């Protein structure tokens, strides 16, 4: 299980985590206490599995959509940190990780996906969609192409997706509905429609992954790619010279990429709660520790107000704030991952030919929807079960029983399943 004494750091590998490292070392060269950084792939569905058992990380990076899901599984310790603290970062980032009135996570970084252009191929990139075509048509006559970018992932897809109106779940006076899935009306379907109509004219191929769309772009093959500030970094070491602004309109509306608040969460499991507070607020969360991460791959825009006015002067970051600004913060309720499950299995079908456009949203909303709601349905189910175990051990294996005090709990899970049916 998890050691006593030392930090376990898992982030994504796409992160800045060899500059994280050094952060690390900084807190071991102070402290003495060993600083390890991993990046196992899968983080993110690995991480509840193990932490449920009580192992795992101490501290886990993830963008803030996941962290709900963990919260409610109870993977994750309530932070608490001062008013002092708090007012250090900007106060939609709190909002970002703040889950049933509870902050769960520190805030890190603001990351939104902006279009990314090649000035020698391509000195105006497009304002619209509408264009890529004509633009890659003549690309292709002299052997480069238009646009690529990682189909395989509906984070990149879907501020096409959601453009002229595709959502993910409703939101109104504090509450998510999470019986309705956005996902299968007629701007979700437009946006959709478009792209696998960009694949069945050949302006793109259906397989197109991350590295296919990172090697075309970075070696000079296609005028434009969509990504992170993550991205830059490898850009910055090849010989193109690029440019990063706001992503293409599509039916004359702005993109709205999903917006993801980087953060960091400890495990509930920890024994290391404290190491894992210093370490987050003293040594990451501050002009020198962003810094040395963001050298390593950028962070994007930060929560740390100090460290932003710094970084506000890139015109990348600039770009990366404009489509913030016009996406839209992800929820962080624990059925997110159903909506992408969902939502990345329907663009795969659409863009590979295995389902039309109709077949493959329609599809998704259903399974999305389901999920969703057996979700809801099986924390009554946990809330009934926690006051019936307690109940039968402590009172009626005690022969101290008058009643099933644990009724309404059930009839309210019934009434879950009997209305999902
Ligand atoms: O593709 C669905 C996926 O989208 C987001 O994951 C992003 C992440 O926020 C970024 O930090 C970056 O690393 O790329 C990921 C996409 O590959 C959601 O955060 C994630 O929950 C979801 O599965």
């Amino acid at each position: 299980k998890i050691e006593e004494g030392k930090l376990v750091i898992w982030i994504n590998g796409d992160k800045g985590y060899n500059g994280l490292a050094e952060v690390g070392k900084k807190f071991e060269k102070d402290t003495g206490i060993k600083v390890t950084v991993e990046h196992p792939d899968k983080l993110e569905e690995k991480f509840p599995q193990v932490a449920a058992t009580g192992d795992g990380p101490d501290i886990i990076f993830w963008a803030h959509d996941r962290f709900g899901g963990y919260a409610q599984s109870g993977l994750l310790a309530e932070i608490t940190p001062a008013a002092a603290f708090q007012d250090k970062l900007y106060p939609f980032t709190w909002d970002a990780v703040r889950y049933n009135g509870k902050l769960i996570a520190y805030p890190i970084a603001v990351e939104a996906l902006s279009l990314i252009y090649n000035k020698d191929l391509l000195p105006n990139p497009p304002k619209t969609w509408e264009e890529i075509p004509a633009l890659d048509k003549e690309l292709k006559a002299k052997g480069k192409s238009a646009l690529m970018f990682n189909l395989q992932e509906p984070y990149f897809t879907w501020p096409l997706i959601a453009a002229d109106g595709g959502y993910a779940f409703k939101y109104a006076a504090g509450k998510y509905d999470i019986k309705d899935v956005g996902v299968d009306n007629a701007g979700a379907k437009a946006g959709l429609t478009f792209l696998v109509d960009l694949i069945k004219n050949k302006h793109m191929n259906a397989d197109t992954d991350y590295s296919i769309a990172e090697a075309a772009f970075n070696k000079g093959e296609t005028a434009m790619t969509i990504n992170g500030p993550w991205a830059w970094s490898n850009i910055d070491t090849s010989a193109v010279n690029y440019g990063v602004t706001v992503l293409p309109t599509f039916k004359g509306q702005p993109s709205k990429p999903f917006v993801g608040v980087l953060s960091a969460g400890i495990n509930a499991a920890s024994p290391n709660k404290e190491l894992a507070k210093e370490f987050l607020e003293n040594y990451l969360l501050t002009d020198e520790g962003l810094e040395a991460v963001n050298k390593d791959k950028p962070l994007g825009a930060v929560a740390l107000k100090s460290y932003e006015e710094e970084l506000a002067k890139d015109p990348r970051i600039a770009a990366t704030m404009e489509n913030a600004q016009k996406g839209e913060i992800m929820p962080n309720i624990p059925q997110m991952s159903a909506f992408w499950y969902a939502v990345r299995t329907a663009v795969i079908n659409a863009a590979s030919g295995r389902q039309t456009v109709d077949a493959a949203l329609a599809a998704a909303q259903t399974n999305a929807a389901a999920n969703s709601v057996g979700e809801a349905c099986t924390d009554m189910k946990r809330e009934y079960d926690q006051c019936f175990n307690r109940w039968f051990a402590e009172k009626f294996l005690k022969g101290d029983s008058s009643g099933d005090p644990c009724t309404d709990l059930f009839k309210r899970y019934q009434q879950c399943v009997q209305k999902a049916i």
